[PDB]
DNA sequence: GCGATCAGCG
DNA sequence: ACGCTGATCGCA
């Protein structure tokens, strides 16, 4: 119905310096995925090519890796790194209709052309779903049908772009676009391509020995409880817990009791057997999520992980990271921390670099709000945490464990975050009235944080969405809703996405000025991960003395604010010992 | 497939 | 009854 080429050759006019190209990877994971076809949309007209006569032509290469010949794509960084495992470099993309879909509306969803181009009323085009199906009955179609889906994904990119740009351009984000977005895409490629390399046999001593521990620490619970059951079954565990030992319900959750390590926590005083139940989860979580998870996603033959930053799913901008995801690896206890152990650099004699922002969403929310005295305490680099936690703990600087400052860390988020003094005091194990004056307190020593905290959710209100400080948007219907309890989580969200959101522009600016710097000096350091706050490399052990100048001077000056960006910065053999 | 749970970032 | 996530697991 729409018409087009089904080429057989690769002809000149097929490689004009602007086109809509769709390279269709249909395989959710792209790392290492087969290119089933195709398609080509430009002044010439419309184009189908299968993939094993295109991606061999050295023409059609060549105007593929031409940053001067310019391609409308959608969900560009799928198409940049499954080519990357062909071998094969794509430059030269100029619109992304993915990002720009995200930018202008991230609650849409926005994960395939059709739902995009439903934006601007432009329906012919399938959904990727009714054309591959679902589940186990996924398959490519035919080529005539799945040609005429490639090309009409091709001409609405084509026909997308200018009314997607305008608005943009509108809302004060076609830079956001054109000078951050796009440019992290091709930096996220490259990251998620080159991967980081796993120590398998180190990984998986450590699965042996936990399966013992495991082993051992789950006898001591069917000894504690008298008997055995599936210390995973809830209706079992709550028996024991609540029935057969009798132990205070504090907590229901819709389907019957909570044994959330929060209630397990305030129940050790009753009974044994609930530090050993926490014991038990912790070790079966590193051996299921971070052993055995991990090893079924490495790559044999290199020993890589590969993992997928989603750059269009936060609500927030912030990425996401799956399979593995590579954002959660654990930290705060000692035995979980070992995992990080088993990441390695991925060449003999680098080394692993680590860079995190200092307490960035409070120096973020100082500069937005402009509160003299949280930006004093910044601007005395002092350390607000530690400052809470000696505060709440009653101890001093000197006494503040690591543990009591995760805990005040919660406490100052949760505080200009809008947690209740209900909240507050579950948290710490206070009193309500505690928690409470705690609260007024620390609205009096900020009160401009106060003040900003209700200025934008009328702000919301009034316009109906929150930006963030390069003009990212979260849209906040619920904030008008006469339901008390739904308009008062999007108030949190008001209050919330413009601080978090801020946090992760600055970031993606940081890492798109660093990869221009470490090209201007000539070194062969990289990026590997990005931890919404903090960024991982590698690089030879030669380049760490120019990186410990160079990397936390990018990163502070990405932005000027009110108050300085201060960044804490460590390297070792390891990731573990990157701190 | 979903809800609870828990690993991380703030 | 702070916010943003992803993976695993049992299924009340
Ligand atoms: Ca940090």
């Amino acid at each position: 119905k729409m018409a087009f080429t089904l080429a057989d050759r690769v002809t000149e006019e097929m490689l004009a310096d602007k086109a809509a190209l769709v390279v269709e990877v249909v395989e959710e994971n792209y790392h290492d995925a087969p290119i089933v076809g195709i398609a080509v949309v430009n002044e010439h007209g419309r184009f189908f090519l299968r993939p094993e006569t295109a991606l061999a032509d050295p023409q059609f290469v060549a105007w593929l890796g031409d940053e001067t010949k310019k391609k409308s794509m959608f969900d560009s960084k799928r198409a940049a790194v499954a080519l990357k495992w062909k071998g094969i470099e794509l430059c030269g993309v100029s619109f992304d209709l993915l990002l720009a879909a995200y930018l202008l509306d991230p609650a849409q969803g926005v994960d395939d052309v059709a739902a995009a181009a439903k934006m601007k009323q432009y329906e012919a085009v399938r959904p990727d779903e009714a054309v591959y199906g679902k589940g186990a009955k996924r398959a490519v179609p035919d080529e005539p049908v799945l040609a005429e889906h490639l090309v009409r994904k091709a001409a609405a990119i084509w026909e997308l772009e200018r009314p997607f740009l305008d608005e943009l351009r509108r809302n004060e984000q076609d830079r956001l676009l054109v000078e951050l977005e796009q440019p992290l895409s091709s930096i996220l490629a490259e990251m998620e391509f080159a991967g980081v390399k796993v120590d398998t046999k180190r990984l998986e001593q450590m699965g042996k020995e936990l399966a013992e521990q495991l082993g051992t620490v789950e006898q001591r619970i069917y000894e504690l409880a008298g008997q055995e059951f599936n210390i995973n079954s809830p209706k079992q565990l709550g028996v024991i817990l609540f029935e057969k030992l009798q132990l205070p319900v504090l907590k229901k959750t819709k389907t019957g009791y909570s044994t959330s390590a929060d209630v397990l926590e305030k129940l050790a005083p009753y009974h044994e057997i609930v530090e050993n139940i926490l014991h038990y989860r912790q070790l079966g979580k590193l051996q299921s999520t971070y052993i055995e998870g991990l090893l079924k996603v490495v790559r044999p033959a290199t020993k890589k992980v590969h993992t997928i930053f989603n750059q269009a799913l936060t609500q927030t901008g912030r990425l996401s990271s799956t399979e593995p995801n590579l954002q959660n690896i654990p930290i705060r206890l000692e035995e979980g921390r070992k995992i990080r152990q088993a990441f390695v650099p991925s060449e003999s004699d680098w080394l692993i670099f680590a860079a995190d922002y200092s307490q960035i969403e409070l120096r973020v929310l100082a500069h937005i709000a402009e509160d003299d005295n949280l930006m004093e305490a910044f601007r005395r680099d002092l350390d607000i945490h530690t400052k809470t936690a000696m505060d709440i703990f009653q101890v001093s600087e000197d006494e503040v464990t690591p543990n009591m400052r995760r805990q005040a860390k919660a406490v100052n988020f949760g505080i200009v975050y809008g947690i209740s003094d209900y909240g507050l005091a579950q948290n710490l194990n206070i009193s309500r009235k505690e928690a409470a004056e705690f609260i007024e307190r620390y609205f009096e020593s900020f009160p401009g944080v106060k003040r900003y905290m209700e200025n934008i959710v009328q702000e919301a209100k009034q316009k109906g969405y929150v930006t963030t400080l390069l003009h990212r948007r979260r849209y906040l219907p619920d904030i008008t809703s006469r339901n008390f309890n739904v308009r008062s989580f999007a108030e949190r969200m008001a209050m919330n996405t413009p601080i978090q959101g801020s946090a992760a522009d600055i970031i993606k600016k940081a890492m798109i000025d660093l990869n221009a710097r470490l090209k201007e000096e000539r070194l062969q350091a990289h990026l590997l991960l990005q931890v919404h706050d903090e960024l991982i490399l590698e690089a030879p052990k030669e380049e760490m003395e120019r990186l410990c100048r160079l990397v936390p001077e990018v990163m502070e000056q990405a932005v000027t604010l009110r108050v300085p960006l201060k960044v804490d910065y460590h390297y070792g053999s390891t990731w573990y010992d990157a701190k």
